């Protein structure tokens, strides 16, 4: 009965646009793609006004289907919602195409936020059995990732810029990036005019990303936290400090890991397909400065990056070797 | 450094419309009417997206002038703002006129919320020197308030409904009431079709209004707290428990008195003309269930209603005799 609910908190982007601090993640497994629809419906019914998706997820049509029904029955209006999608590295140089395909899949006229998914460029390998006739993450027979020979990752954002700045184009309300390092953002700020509204990265008490947080705050860029539970197994719920503070604030570990970000001014997009936990996990734990420092200390002592797939290896921040299991044995 | 700011919290009215939990009050003293303009401008630039005013205040023109300048220089868009105004008992049976007069004074095409200011009806006494050619709060030669003899207070709300329900009238987005008791709300619910989105009343640690809170929650009516500091001399700032919790949560007394309401899901509209205080007092104290009960218990043991003018005496809830100063001895 106490407020705010995390669904009731809105942050301001650097272009003056408000974004709900809590959003639903939709990077669901291939066997569960169609379950996205009921999750989005459940989320919005419980008060979510933010849905995060992507061209690469193959969940856009199910996001679109859920929205269509809530529009039709008068549960929601388009302008009430904040919809994010992303351009995958395979279309690094075909942003316009990526956006139109995303909008068609979503059955929408515009998205609120469009991101560069990775600072990466992939080769375009034909495959009828892929996404839009292309291999999502191409490898050779070795099998190592096939990066585009002529690829410049900033070309994606430059094309994002051009759509955002075109006074005759109303397909986006904001642009941003995902998985960018300080170093890459510096190049972007140096070479580009539009300041990304967000940098969507993995962050949570096992990966506080302190230096990135400080940098982004200094440059008017909001972080969006993905995999806040630690992806598969939700290992972050097992952190003793997380359990302790959840008990103290009379909330679930889920609420605590959400609140960890919102408290620090960070947008958070937990992924779930469970309608019950989606509807229930909306409580706020307003953690003290000392509690945040305790949580952040833990992360620096036991760093774990759960999302670190082979394709990300060329990035100085990513190893490509997945998580370090040695730091989970605390 | 920490979030949410109180400017970042949005509640949902029963018609789906979102209202910012924090609003600027504009019932400013007659000597200081013009100072409202800089206060509104300061508020909006600081992050406020909710301005509360009334036909009766004579501050509408200054609210409108502040808004116009912010619209014109691109600081804000109309749809970003939530604007509330109110119908005074002198126009209890002329809601259309009141609304049009407010809209003219504000320089706006619509208000987000239109309230019945009091469950009262005043006689119309001509005075070219008064507001809209009328005495605001008429007293007879004997000095007593001149109520409309044929007056039914609920007629005001019924006129509000008509404007609200009219598919071809876009002057309002929501309606509600102010200074209503449980009993008056019960008659409203029995006789009318539209559930008031809010009931705006004086409430704070000295006047917790526990029973009204429970009723309104059950019937999906949001409370809006006015005079949260306790009017003249801001006496609530001096409550030992308020200073105590303020220090605990690293916030000012002002912030704590705002947070008291927002934590309980109550909209709050502190009135201020101090631009530096308006800008800085946006911090949130996420009070526990125990600390709120401490504050609410204080109000039950030390009840003080600060807003209680002679004109409200005929209402069972009001005495007309102002604050009980004997409950200020602490």
């Amino acid at each position: 009965m106490l407020h705010p609910k995390t669904t009731e908190i809105y942050f301001s982007l650097n272009n003056g646009v408000r974004i709900p601090a809590l959003g639903l993640g939709t990077a669901n497994p291939h066997e569960k793609l169609a379950e996205t629809k009921q999750a989005v419906k459940a989320a919005i019914k419980a008060g979510y006004r933010h849905i995060d998706t992507a061209w690469a997820y193959e969940t856009e049509p199910f996001v679109g289907e859920a929205i269509k029904e809530l529009l039709e029955d008068g549960s929601i209006k388009r302008e009430d919602l904040f919809i994010t999608t992303k351009v995958w590295p395979v279309l690094w140089d075909e942003v316009d195409r990526s956006l139109n395909e995303s909008l068609k899949a979503l059955g929408l006229e515009y998205v609120d936020l469009l991101l560069q998914h990775w600072p990466l460029c992939f080769e375009k390998i034909k495959d009828p059995k892929g996404i839009s006739g292309l291999v999502k993450t191409p490898v050779d027979d070795s099998g190592k990732t096939m990066y585009a020979a002529d690829g410049d990752y900033l070309e994606t954002y430059k094309q994002l810029e051009k759509i955002y700045l075109d006074p005759n184009d109303h397909r986006v309300r904001a642009i941003g990036v995902s998985n960018f390092s300080i170093e890459y953002l510096e190049r972007l700020i140096k070479e580009c005019r539009v300041k990304p509204t967000v940098n969507q990265v993995e962050t949570h008490p096992h990966l506080p990303q302190m230096e990135l947080r400080k940098f982004c705050f200094m440059h008017d860029i909001l972080l969006t936290a993905y995999s806040p539970l630690g992806s598969h197994g939700a290992p972050n719920l097992k952190i003793p400090l997380v359990k302790k503070l959840a008990e103290k604030y009379n909330v679930t570990g889920n609420d605590l890991l959400i609140s960890y970000h919102i408290r620090q001014g960070t947008i958070v997009i937990p992924r779930s397909l469970n309608p019950v936990r989606i509807s229930s996990s909306i409580e706020f734990a307003s953690l003290t400065k000392d509690e945040l420092q305790e949580l952040n200390d833990f992360g620096e002592k036991y760093p774990v990056r759960f999302i670190d797939e082979p394709f990300a290896a060329i990035l100085p921040e990513f190893t490509g070797n997945g998580p370090n299991l040695d730091n989970l044995k605390y």
